[PDB]
């Protein structure tokens, strides 16, 4: 198997954990406690960091059940996160109800946390498609 | 090549298939008729379930063109299936159109599934990122 | 490495490079100026056409940052692009503010392509998951 590092820049959440073997998502959770009002948006941390594998990346997505069926979501989904980065991890939130205020209270699940390998290109410019190399 | 194995649990939508040989997505189709009012969201059936394999995830996303234009779009985006969920897969259709109600008609088109390699790290905790095993 | 083919559709923008190598996506710019009025949409082009590989997918993400936090991001996101494709890549842009148009100069940064490998099964219909070569 295999290792991500994850800090806790907030020693009073729970560490994250895959819940299953087979789930591809890890749940983050709220570092704050906050009130989204119906259209709006806000950037609230996670309180973790993580150490994402040369050639690979983070992907931060929003959660199915009565996280989605509020209408919680993320303005930016889904968010990414480089092998580069090792600050705190934060999420984009957004109501997308037209009425109703979310809740949210430090602790709960605001996102999930996937890993895959990524393809890292160079672009290099044609002039056409008419090259050796490509796809037929 | 590979196969992913599909249930019809709606024996009446017809079979979804990859178009193209190279066609990242495959289409699903609603088994419901409904009219979703600017702005609302409502949760739809696509009739099917389906087995990812173990060390993958399935990818549900909004498809583009014409549904992207009239607004159509999922809230929790991208929806993701694990290889333990063999359920319908259902969809979290969101009208982002302020104005224009989105009809769907049973077997209309409303979002596209892809498969993809997931990594499935244990996540451990350090206190810094100054351990040995991380990327430079 | 590898690579990947771009055409400049319009030659008058910068090519979209890697900023640094571990970074997962290439920022794509907008060949318009557009407004974006709250919780209007608009399709952009961004002056250029790629050749994902056979057994590949591009995939156009919304970016974080100030885009993100006045509201930007892509009604049908993440957004697919198909080794098949050879078109110009445009984006479904949205204003998910309920009040602050956006402004978008011709050059601005407007989406992120990210590219991975892709898993390409055929659908193969079951009656039921009870089926020799399915995960346990
Ligand atoms: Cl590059
Ligand atoms: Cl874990
Ligand atoms: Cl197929």
């Amino acid at each position: 198997g295999s290792m991500l590092a994850i800090v806790r820049l907030d020693r009073e959440l729970p560490l994250p954990s895959r819940a299953h073997a087979d789930d591809a998502g890890v749940d983050l959770y709220s570092a704050e406690d906050v009130v989204i009002e119906p259209g709006r948006r806000t950037l609230v941390g996670t309180g973790i960091a993580v150490a994402i594998p040369s050639g690979m990346v983070g992907l931060v997505h929003p959660r199915s059940g009565l996280a989605a069926r509020v209408g919680l979501s993320i303005v930016n989904s889904p968010g990414t996160i480089d092998a580069g980065y090792r600050g705190e991890v934060k999420v984009n939130l957004i109501n997308l109800d037209s009425e109703v205020p979310i809740v949210i209270a430090r602790g709960d699940r605001i996102a999930q946390l996937l890993v895959q390998q990524v393809e890292l290109p160079e672009l290099v410019e044609v002039d056409s498609f008419d090259e050796a190399g490509l796809a037929v």
